[PDB]
């Protein structure tokens, strides 16, 4: 993988030139695209910018995120050749920082369940996860130092775990979803894919200019609370192997780890997530569902069909349960600085299964809005397994700090 | 003005056909558009639907809201001929209810300060208000029964007041802002314009399918709390004359009115509304400001150029203040059912002032998220004056009931 921070430092000390950095990505992409299929379109003419912390940094953009110079096809035939008039605000945050928009990465149709052609860098016979399939795969294949994706259920954490890359889902609404195809406005959150925690940090700093993302340093003796999300069901062995590996490493590094069971209010918030997601999806994809029903990919079309009956009443109750859950989650963070759990059910599913993986271990947090970071831990049978670091809402900076701490911890 | 409720009942019993109703609006638009200029585009071919609670109901759409069959130019030359691919969810809410999208109503450039060419229906020498200029002017001129607009500061209530039409800015996020050109995502709220409060209820019921809007009826002896928003300075005589006339009409109608002070926390919220608004504005229009700076309407260009320096720090600090204002505001409704205040600084300014009017008596409420309803009180010099009925967050139904009550109270 390509480290953004590494590129940054080297370019800063005139050790590496921006044009060089960019030319390397163009090479890295072509070098493996016919094998991974991470890009919907690759702008081979993209060049480094003159100034800015992100000059020489090539970035991939999930194709539900508007670009003014490239089509944004939403992963649907319904939007084939669709060309937005402007760049999404998050794309502008990168461009303003000096970034190079090297292309649009693949995405499941409307960021849902329908698999793309993208394959896992670690194993071409496996899925790279979803819905940010291309962003995760491309960063995992060492094609680009950064990529943007989005999360409604678990389209950022899950695929990063499956592809063995670091990633983060900032606190809800921190990054604007303006010019980002909506699935569910109560959940939709933009995310970043990088090689390491430090890379995500420098990316957020550049995009937002928020001081809390400046000079972040690994956490010292973090207080960690381990939650296995029992309510989500039975986890796969490989996922547990990684969690135990992560726990053991953290303990050796000085962390105090303690198991904990989440409040009943949280179990509930987790159960009604589908309600909020699906009731809104029907409002959000009204035009598509009414005028182009049959053109909506199979899996998404089926879940929308099964849920046309959701009512505003049960939708409102779902949200009350959501709020209850947030208020009680905050209490948990009194005795811990972070929570550590699974990032996915297990290693990435074989492509033959036609599944991008179950978001059951991710969905809850998207609803709570807390910052989440995926920390690569190990690999079983060649397929990556990561753990998920979660902090109090608004403390994205510490989450990355602890994730960083964990990365070093695992490296011993 | 055309009553949505009236047409609904006459169409239901069979007294009026949907085709006739739509042919009615087309003619009404024809008869006045040349002198009011409320539409950016009037679809003369738009036909009625055979079924649905809104069949035979023509609706005007503020031009920052996406439509699939008509351009959405954002009141800006930057978007001349811009054609969205899909209808915005709120537009689909209307279409699914059986309504007819009759045209796009004028909006100031990106819904900010820059005046449109629309004129006040009550006196063409005056402003119809902004930014939802066309939507208010069209309904106020008896052209159409309903119209959608938006409010970041006071774009729904103020223009409604100026044109003497009923209108409601529902509870924040009840109506999705997907497909609605973003100004400030923490503020932007879709709203409706109609003849009377009842037409609003019916409009929301059909769009949302929420039972709270079903069977609404005038309120009885409401507990009204009068707030004059002193923090926003004194209003103009005409505005106070209209407020005093509403209190008197309500009292004489059985209501109990008591003057109230707003918690200091709320005053502070009104103060930092501009920080949240303009800061987010800069992210939401990053493409416009960076790529087409000089093409941005003068006034908005100036306000943006002046807020370039706002920091994430003062922004976070402003939001924090906004949340406190919300909690404590909820306290105020523990002894009162609704708040009664000003809808605008006074009567509509003369076009010669190149001003859509100061939103200072509107902005707070948009930040708090509460449902607000404009109630036409009287007229000074022929120019309409209204008052604003505000209920707790999520009590739109009651805000409409008290508005309906006040309307009857003023009818003596």
């Amino acid at each position: 993988m390509i480290s953004l921070a590494d590129l940054q430092r080297r370019i800063e000390t005139g050790e590496l030139s921006p044009n060089a950095a960019i030319a390397q990505s163009h090479a890295a992409i072509e070098a493996r695209e016919k094998e991974v299929h991470a890009f919907v379109r690759h702008d081979k003419s993209a060049r480094a910018q003159a100034s800015g912390p992100l000059r020489g940094i090539a970035v991939g953009i999930k194709d539900i995120i508007d670009t003014a110079n490239m089509p944004t096809e939403m992963g649907s035939e319904i939007y084939r050749g669709w060309q937005p008039r402007s760049d999404a605000p998050v794309v502008m945050m990168l461009k303003r920082a000096g970034a190079t928009i090297i292309g649009k990465t693949t995405t499941t149709a409307f960021a849902s369940r329908d698999p793309t052609a993208t394959l896992n860098p670690h194993n071409t016979g496996h899925s790279p996860g979803g819905a940010s399939s291309g962003s995760a795969a491309a960063v995992g294949a060492g094609m680009i130092p950064l990529a943007l994706g989005t999360q409604t259920g678990g389209s950022v954490i899950r695929p990063a775990a499956y592809c063995g890359t670091a990633a983060i889902k900032p606190s809800f609404r921190m990054l604007p979803t303006v010019g980002v195809k909506c699935y569910s406005w109560a959940l939709d959150t933009v995310g970043l894919f990088g090689a390491r925690a430090e890379d995500l940090a420098r990316g957020l700093l550049a995009m937002t200019g928020r001081s809390e993302f400046s000079g972040i340093v690994p956490a010292k003796a973090p207080r960690i609370g381990v939650v296995r999300q029992e309510f989500a069901g039975a986890v796969e062995p490989a996922a547990e192997q990684g969690l135990q590996a992560a726990i053991k490493a953290a303990e050796r590094a000085g962390a105090s780890v303690q198991a904990i069971d989440l409040p009943e209010a949280v179990h509930e918030a987790w159960r009604i997530h589908p309600i909020i997601q699906d009731f809104e999806a029907h409002r959000a994809l009204a035009w598509e569902f009414s005028e182009h029903h049959d053109e909506i990919a199979p899996m998404l079309r089926a879940s929308l069909d099964a849920t046309v009956g959701l009512t505003p009443k049960e939708y409102d109750e779902a949200r009350r349960i959501g709020r209850r859950g947030r208020r009680e989650l905050g209490e948990v963070f009194e005795g811990v600085d972070v929570l550590l759990t699974y990032s996915a059910p297990g290693t990435a599913p074989a492509k033959a299964l036609a599944s991008t993986g179950d978001p059951r271990y991710n969905r809850l947090w998207t609803l709570m809005g807390n910052p989440c970071v995926n920390v690569p831990v190990l690999k079983v049978g060649g397929l990556p397994i990561g753990v998920q670091v979660i902090a109090r809402f608004g403390n994205d900076a510490h989450a990355l700090a602890t994730a960083w701490f964990l990365e070093d911890a695992l490296a011993k």
